[PDB]
């Protein structure tokens, strides 16, 4: 007998907004071998050299002064900086605002301002890879300044207003393809830049509505392509630094399967040689080319080709100090069980006779990402599941024949399992973070003794926290369906007890070419309410799920809804033939394109077990995939406009017309950018055909991230408030 | 052994849209001194005579393979009918469609066209006074024909889509102060024609979102002058029917104070002499004003102002055969609590020395139209409320010195005790409309032996319906605070228990020149409600409703609001003493300016005696006054743009901070045109920043009317359903 009280505070709603529980990353980047940039950790930024423990400020107390500069960073001569804050901080992933100049030694503001313009909003900065030559984008315009008292040169500046998007990607780059809004990359030499153009005036046009802005609000128009419509037309230039600057622009293969180009991805391979992949704009066949800045000349170096779709196109080529043999990652066949993607080689120059595909790894997993190259005798470094899909490990292979690979740290204090590192330029160094499933853990270490020579970054505050708060007991079950094995992940309140029945929520995200089954640390409304509620969650990574077999990635190619659905609903089935799950509260959740699966998956089992879910909800259900980019549309259901016939079973309607006793929700912000609110007014319009109960909370202009810490306390203590009412008996 | 079975069923929803409660009034209209239209009530259409029982269909059934015309009207000359069939109306009054014309028998119908076009949607079309002549307005151009096998010919033609109207109404000149879309007036022989040109070019412009027309659904952009905005250019036009129909303008009068204007009232004085009614900007002064319409030249007639504002801007006087002495109705001091409204008397041709003004009517109660005047005889008919404010009967004044109101109508009839009238051309023959609280009744008389020669239509279904079913019994009981005196109306399901509790539902319209505690009989969702869900619901007549004293109406100048919430509270308090009613389920409701009262009457009285309503709810609520028509913001709340400071302090925002824990609902459609939608957003906003409990649903792109029964019957589902779970414990 024995009672075990273990009285601590459950978590609350303000815990995750807590300065205990604000995770600081410093997010250190090798300013060379020996040394990193240390960036703020409680205030001043330090340069701590890692050769033996020596941290010299090179920033101090002084961005808090220049109206909290947010961002910041030094030019490769390291003397004189940029800082950059926001005045009207709309940040998404669009990171506008007030750039400004500033001394290495201590304050020195310096508006960083456009030609013949006084202090104004900059959309980008950036530093060159020599000495303290900068540019600055204003209105899809970039100019450059080699000098930092130079007077702006007008590199080019032929882009207008959201219209022409050169220098920065668009909305469809800057979420669907790029993921990234910086779309020039310096040369090696620091004298050349290439940059991506994009034309959009043949694009169509949609307008948000906007009703708080005024008395006479006016919507903001911008392009955002659908299916069957016209995609951005992008094109690839090359322009200098200095002299003459003359645009070059790269002629793309004129394929007959190579219609419309995608840039996924665009990198230097030399100081005069670039290496771009380009894909056809139905998403299924790529060209990875090798072209000449200077020159113009492009030939191709390899073609790869999907019947479903390719996946991960934004690879990085690492390549050596000379253009030498470099690296890749694609999708080996790895015989039965999915094309997994592993390690591949390329020589310097390869000839058009033969390729040089060379796994360097090979197995039933794949890798993440490949880390860094370096040449003194063979080690790639990279991320991979190897170990486990839930799990992100550090692993080292050579180059040299013997292509043995190698782990690193595999495991270190405190529970640590998930790895993320990052080397030097010349192995001398190497950070890692662990962000699972414990605390992150910033850290050095070095490459022969594998050693933590100093502690970077521990955060002992927040196991404090974890310590002083129930955080909630972490399980893992994983199952097995048909010819695949599914992760899961069902958590516990931590005072949990086999003989008392308690509610159940399942947390669904279902993005086709990710995963949510996943041992980062994290915590979020779900931690808070097994924490303050006391109901179990059920995370199952169904069909679709990404690092887990090509064949099961395009599983649910032009095949979406049923297949997911089908999964989610047999881990609930697994999950109530439990005896402490309670059948009278059981839930779902969704958001994004999870959203939608949340809407999909509120069916009748049987006769006696119908209505599946006492209560639902969502946020921002993409409904009808027509309405939604058509980067996104056609890569998983092809092109438009010959009436294909993949969207009409795609439309959640099918599904909601049941709806008998669910207490549905929906939750969706009014100026959202992402997906539109024109798939809530669907869906609310069928629902109204279909006469189901259901209440809807809005956020009346507002954008689809939530970067205000506000609105995302609000719509955690709202979804809180609303799952409250439906697990209460 | 066997009692067989007794007690009658509860009244539901579908009992609402049910053919059962349909009211098939006819109303007929006196063609002349004895014969009325005697319109469908069960289908065909026929004539009726009152000498002895006259039968006399001049139309068949056919009107249901007319393409089903939504109405009709017969030519002047009772030898033409025109149908108005496949109307999209977008207004409240904008009945926009097809109109065909036919002969009065049967057979061959025409569609009426405009000048070399062919079938295309009508804005309207209407009758003349005599013959077949007929005018037809498309795409804002007036069109007439004498003759209807005459084709098309240009009238007028200076209207613009939505910019320039002629005889016809915008949305400000429909719906907030002409209350109608009629601004054309046939002349009494049918030879010029009074048209009203409405210039939109300085009218602000806003657009109303969509969220369902298309891939890329577009704004609808249109004039909704907003407070402290500017009002449309509105001139009054006459031409004539033959000949070169040279077109004269009416020139208004120019007082320093009235240089903004609006037309509010304008009737044919004769067939070439007119009365028309000017009413400022600050709407203080209204002058009437005589105009010849061969001249263009108006001559001042008299004028009215009151310290807060102009009431009954519509009341047409009634002009005899020979232009003698009208009777309008004017607000003269009737002793104290405010200048009552009474009939004043005025000669052809006035002195301009000293007005012919002589109160024709007297009491504690005021008229609240007037039918007509017996000019062979010192009769005048009219409706007021003599008895009570609440109910309306017909009279007959004397215009000559002997002013006795004879007991016409005056509870001539056991159950409605309600009434409304309308004479002939003689005066001799008038249709009486009882209209509640009984089933409604139309039924002939005479005004010679007052008798009932046979009842027109009994609504023998409603009678039979009303028996079905557990009918909620009428109650009334007066308050009374300060010098102001305020009904009430409050129902039981007439199966009322008293050892059973039941919550109270209160029910508030608010607007001014309203009344919410009518004895007008209605079927809604508050009876629905009542009768199956067992709950009471009470309406109060506060301070600033019309029909009992200008000075009750004039009090609540700048003051909207805040005094009908204390008189609501004061309700509540003084109801809640019942020991059949508790205070643990209290509930509002709101619609229209009603919405602001139904969110202004949540605070947390005192301190322990809060949660003044359990579960409160509110359709298109509007919170800042300055998003709204300046003809309503100016005209109660003071002119807009001076900052009068009732623009900041009438807003609910600050009301609504509290709420700490009460739920709450909002229903508002998209394409709102009453109360815009921006007026809900900021709300939310506000509520989101208060961080209080809310929920809300949304129609898609629908106007605020309500013109589909699908619609109707969901509104009142949802309002049921969440007042049904908000109120059992």
């Amino acid at each position: 007998e024995d009672n075990s009280l273990s009285q601590k505070k459950k978590v609350t709603v303000e815990d995750l907004f807590s300065e205990d529980f604000k995770i600081h990353d410093p997010e250190a980047k090798w300013i060379s071998d020996t040394e990193f940039i240390y960036r703020e950790q409680k205030g001043t930024v330090r340069l701590w050299n890692v050769e033996t423990n020596t941290s010299t400020v090179l920033i101090e107390g002084k961005k808090i002064e220049s109206l909290r500069a947010i961002r910041y960073e030094i030019s490769p001569d390291r003397e004189y900086a940029l800082f950059s804050y926001n005045v009207e901080p709309i940040y998404q992933h669009s990171y506008t605002g007030y750039y400004v100049l500033s001394k290495i030694p201590h304050g020195d503001p310096q508006s960083l301002d456009p030609p013949e313009v006084s202090n104004a909003k900059l959309q980008y900065a950036g530093w060159g890879p020599k000495g303290q030559q900068l540019i600055f984008i204003f209105e899809n315009n970039i100019y450059y300044c080699a000098h930092v008292g130079k007077q702006a040169i007008r590199v080019v500046s032929t882009g207008k207003e959201g219209v022409i998007y050169n220098g920065l990607s668009d909305w469809l780059y800057e979420e669907e393809i790029l993921k990234t809004h910086i779309a020039h990359w310096w040369s090696p030499d620091g004298t050349r830049l290439a940059y991506a153009a994009i034309n959009d005036s043949r694009v169509p046009i949609m307008e948000l509505p906007t009703y708080t802005g005024s008395i006479y609000p006016t919507v903001k128009p911008y392009h955002y392509p659908k299916a069957g419509s016209e995609n951005p037309s992008i094109s690839l230039h090359v322009i200098g630094l200095n002299g003459p600057t003359h645009d070059l622009e790269m002629m793309p293969p004129d394929d007959p399967r190579m219609r419309e180009y995608y840039i996924t991805m665009v990198k230097w391979a030399t100081s005069t040689k670039v290496a771009v992949t380009w894909l056809n704009r139905a998403q299924n066949v790529s060209i990875l080319t090798l072209c000449d800045a200077t020159t113009g000349v492009c030939t191709k170096k390899h073609e790869d080709e999907s019947e479903a779709w390719l996946h991960r196109q934004n690879e990085e080529p690492v390549f050596s100090k000379d253009g030498r043999k470099f690296f890749f990652i694609r999708a080996i066949p790895q015989g039965g069980r999915g094309k997994f993607y592993h390690i591949t080689v390329s020589s310097s120059q390869p000839n058009s006779s033969n390729d040089n595909i060379q796994s360097i790894t090979s197995g039933d997993w794949d890798v993440t990402k490949i880390l860094a190259y370096d040449e003194k005798g063979n080690k790639i470094y990279f991320l991979s599941t190897e170990d486990l899909p839930r799990r992100r490990q550090l692993y080292s292979a050579n180059t040299v024949g013997n292509f043995n690979r190698q782990c690193l740290s595999c495991d270190l204090v405190e529970n640590c399992t998930y790895f993320s590192a990052s080397f030097s330029h010349s192995m001398d160094f190497f950070l890692l973070k662990c962000e699972g499933p414990g605390v992150p853990m910033v850290t050095v270490h070095n490459t022969t003794d594998k050693k933590k020579m100093f502690d970077l970054e521990t955060n002992e505050h927040v196991k404090k926290a974890i310590n002083d708060r129930q955080m909630p007991k972490v399980e893992y079950r994983d199952i097995e369906i048909d010819d695949y094995n599914l992760p899961m992940q069902i958590l516990k309140p931590a005072t949990f007890t086999d003989t008392t029945h308690y509610p159940l929520l399942l947390v669904v995200d279902g993005t086709p070419g990710s995963q949510s089954v996943a041992e980062k640390f994290e915590v979020s409304w779900e931690t808070v309410m097994v924490s303050s509620h006391g109901a179990v969650v059920v995370k199952c990574d169904g069909r679709g799920s990404g690092f887990q077999g090509t064949k099961l990635l395009h599983e649910v190619r032009r095949r979406l809804g049923l297949l997911e659905e089908k999964d989610q609903m047999e881990a609930v089935r697994t999950m109530l033939k439990e005896q402490y799950i309670d059948r009278t509260r059981v839930a779902v959740f969704g958001k994004d394109y999870g959203g939608y699966l949340s809407t999909y998956i509120l069916p009748a089992k049987g006769e006696n077990q119908g209505q599946t879910f006492t209560c639902g909800s969502a946020l921002s259900p993409i409904t009808d995939f027509k309405l939604y980019a058509s980067a996104f549309s056609e890569r998983y259901l092809g092109l438009h406009g010959l009436d294909n016939r993949a969207y009409e079973m795609t439309k959640v309607a099918h599904r909601v017309s049941a709806l008998e006793e669910q207490q549905f929700l929906i939750i969706h912000p009014t100026a959202d950018e992402k997906i539109h609110f024109q798939h809530t007014a669907e869906l609310i319009t069928q629902l109204i055909r279909g006469k189901a109960n259901y209440s809807l909370q809005i956020y009346p202009d507002e954008s689809h991230y939530f970067t205000s810490s506000s609105l995302k306390q609000h719509l955690y203590r709202s979804i809180i408030n609303f799952f409250v009412e439906c697990f209460r008996i």
